[PDB]
């Protein structure tokens, strides 16, 4: 059923590497800071169940269901293992408020949430918005939800992520639910159907960096992936790739030389007709351009395990380049030019 409401949510930049928007929670509403995910589909917030030798927990916003009169208790067990860490819980239900939209929700309590790496959070939860099919414990996502109620104008949701400013009256970026919002794009969207219903993954035919380098040369899969700060590819590729740049290994992530970073060629993500193409100022973290420090790259190696994987991943780093639409009624996704 479709009806006519289109919902927005205005999201917080942290540094280039989450973005997050509020929600309600419980009567009266207890407020969260959430990461609105399509590589995943459960809801969960820290729960004032969880254990204060949890550090994270001290740091966090957590749901006291003894102080909401709309609470249905459920109990059961909740594990959620991500490629960045795992957390664990119970569910609950309860009323649920995001942009206007009010759903009773399935959502995990989690007693359960690592200081590494949940102590560099600056949100409190997640807000899965992948399908039914990866949703653990068979929960209904939250957009099946709010589809249910027949209020939204198209079976569709929408990303914009804007680039970091220190000024205040700068957006962070924003979710459409049920559109997509033109002040935040322009042309026209370009479409790629997904592989299978289940997944915001599309095929990739290719990826290229410069003139002479090239992966994906037999094509691969491309993961849209909303909660994911980087672009990621799989250990093989990203050395291949970060060969090519003249990038150094940590820990962690990459790093160039900071006044090598304006000099670092194109990369190009072949997807459906069209070429998607950052350049050196979309992807290096260009904190200064001095030849005396080490500047960071928004792209990082990530093993990601079947089914789903060996796959790339395209992140904040891809989105804030591109506007994009998730479309449900057509399983596919929309790629168009931010603005
Ligand atoms: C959690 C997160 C929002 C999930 C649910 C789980 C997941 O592992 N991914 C992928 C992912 C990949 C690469 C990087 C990240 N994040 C996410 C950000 C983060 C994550 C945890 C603590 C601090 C910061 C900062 C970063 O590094 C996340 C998700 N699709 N969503
Ligand atoms: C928890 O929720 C599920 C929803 O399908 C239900 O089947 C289950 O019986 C519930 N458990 C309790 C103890 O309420």
């Amino acid at each position: 059923t479709l009806g006519n409401t289109t919902s927005s949510v205005i999201l917080t930049n942290y540094m280039d590497t989450q973005y997050y928007g509020e929600i309600g929670i419980g009567t009266p509403p207890q407020t969260f800071k959430v990461v609105f995910d399509t590589g995943s589909s459960n809801v969960w917030v820290p729960s004032s169940k969880c254990s204060r030798l949890y550090t994270a927990c001290v740091y966090h916003k957590l749901f006291d269901a003894s102080d909401s009169s709309s609470y249905k208790h459920n109990g059961t067990e909740l594990t959620l293992r991500y490629s960045t860490g795992t957390v664990s819980g119970f569910l609950s239900q309860d009323i649920i408020t995001v942009g206007g939209i009010t759903v009773t929700q399935m959502f995990g309590e989690v007693t359960e949430m690592p200081a590494l790496p949940f102590m560099l959070a600056e949100f409190d939860g997640v807000v899965g918005m992948g399908f039914i099919e990866q949703a653990i414990g068979r929960v209904t996502p939250i957009f099946d939800n709010i589809i249910s109620q027949g209020v939204l104008k198209e079976d569709v949701f929408s990303f914009y992520y804007n680039r970091d400013s220190e000024n205040s009256q700068s957006l962070g970026g924003q979710i459409v639910l049920g559109g997509s919002d033109p002040q935040h794009y322009e042309g026209n969207f370009h479409y790629i159907n997904l592989i299978k219903t289940g997944v915001w993954q599309i095929q990739m035919k290719g990826v290229s960096v410069g003139s002479s380098t090239l992966l994906c040369e037999d094509g691969c899969l491309a993961l849209v992936d909303t909660g994911a700060s980087y672009i990621s590819g799989s250990t093989s590729s990203i050395e291949k790739l970060m060969e090519a740049l003249g990038a150094k290994k940590r820990l962690f992530d990459y790093v160039v030389k900071c006044n090598e970073g304006p000099t670092l060629p194109d990369i190009s993500f072949h997807l459906g007709g069209k070429e998607y193409t950052l350049t050196s100022a979309d992807y290096v973290f260009q904190e200064s351009y001095s030849s005396k420090k080490l500047c960071t790259l928004a792209i990082h190696a990530m093993d990601i395990p079947p089914p789903t994987g060996p796959t790339w991943a395209l992140g904040a780093t891809f989105i804030r380049k591109f506007y994009t639409e998730f479309d449900r009624r057509n399983n596919r996704i929309g790629f168009a030019l931010a603005r």
